[PDB]
Formats: structure tokens, C-alpha cells, sequence
């Protein structure tokens, strides 16, 4: 019952009080929302992006037509590659992260969120060597650990900073 529980902390982290019921629909248990304007809504990234312009966050799903286009993108590839084979994934978004700090380039948005959500089943499960392997992905992910409300309740990754 994953995608629930994750729409779930979702909301929490965007600071909505109201906790939304969800019921599963196919053999791949997607998630499902009805809503009280009200149509009725399938799939995380759908949903996600629905309880984004209810939390008047919008600015998440991004600013600019680009920015908009590279959220759309990583909200599909959440849902397409992330949901061994896991190892040839970290290696290419460790590369891709090198030159930056938020997934979508610039700003902080809901691809952030959405992502580290995904992963964080398998961060967890890293050896020490295996997060000094990915340096990029283990920076990108602890600084959305600690970013203001998103963590919740999911367990802290351990990242120990150079000189610190």
C-alpha cells in the first residue's frame, strides 16, 4: 500500500491538514483520489500535483516553461524507472547530479520531493562505500533530508560531511 502512505507524508510535508482516504485500482495498486469539486484522480504524480495547487505551493511544479517541462520530466521518471537494478540508476543521477543542487537545476520543487520519497528505500539500505560512491546523490539527498518539513517521519540517513 506504498503510493497511499507516500501521498500521505506528502501532505504532511506541504503543511495540508486535511488527510485525504485513498484506495488502489489494477494489478499495480495505483493510487486513487476522489476529490469535492469533485473528479476523480489516479496516479502519484497526478495526485501530487494536485495537492501542490491545494497547498497554494504551485511555484513546486515550476516557473518557467522549461522549468515546468524538467518537473514533468522528473515526475515521469519517478514513476517509470524508479518504481542491481538500482545500482546502474544511482551511477547515471550521481553523474547527473554533479552540477547541481536540486534535481530540476535550480530551484527546489516538487521533483525533489517525489524522488527522494522513491529512493529512500534504497539510500537506506547503502553500505559507507557505496554513499562515498554516489557523492553527488548522497549530497543532493541529504540536503532534502533536512529541508524544512519533508523528512517527516522517515528515518535519517547517516552522512558524515568532511571535516565536520
Amino acid at each position: 500500500m506504498a503510493a497511499a502512505a507516500e501521498l500521505s507524508l506528502l501532505e504532511k510535508s506541504l503543511g495540508l491538514s486535511k488527510g485525504n482516504k485513498y484506495s488502489a485500482q489494477g494489478e499495480r495498486q495505483i493510487p486513487v483520489l476522489q476529490t469535492n469539486n469533485g473528479p476523480s484522480l489516479m496516479g502519484l504524480t497526478t495526485i501530487a500535483a494536485h495537492l501542490v495547487k491545494q497547498a497554494n505551493k504551485e511555484y513546486l511544479l515550476g516557473s518557467t516553461a522549461e522549468e515546468k517541462a524538467m518537473v514533468q520530466q522528473w515526475l515521469e521518471y519517478r514513476v517509470t524507472q524508479v518504481d542491481n537494478d538500482i545500482h546502474t540508476l544511482l551511477m547515471d543521477l550521481n553523474s547527473y547530479l554533479e552540477d547541481k543542487v536540486y534535481l530540476t537545476g535550480y530551484n527546489f520543487t516538487l521533483a525533489d520531493i517525489l524522488l527522494y520519497y522513491g529512493l529512500h528505500r534504497f539510500i537506506v539500505d547503502l553500505t559507507v562505500q557505496e554513499k562515498e560512491k554516489y557523492l553527488n546523490v548522497s549530497r543532493w539527498f541529504c540536503h532534502i533530508q533536512h529541508y524544512p518539513g519533508i523528512r517527516q517521519h522517515l528515518s535519517s540517513v547517516v552522512f558524515i560531511k568532511n571535516r565536520l
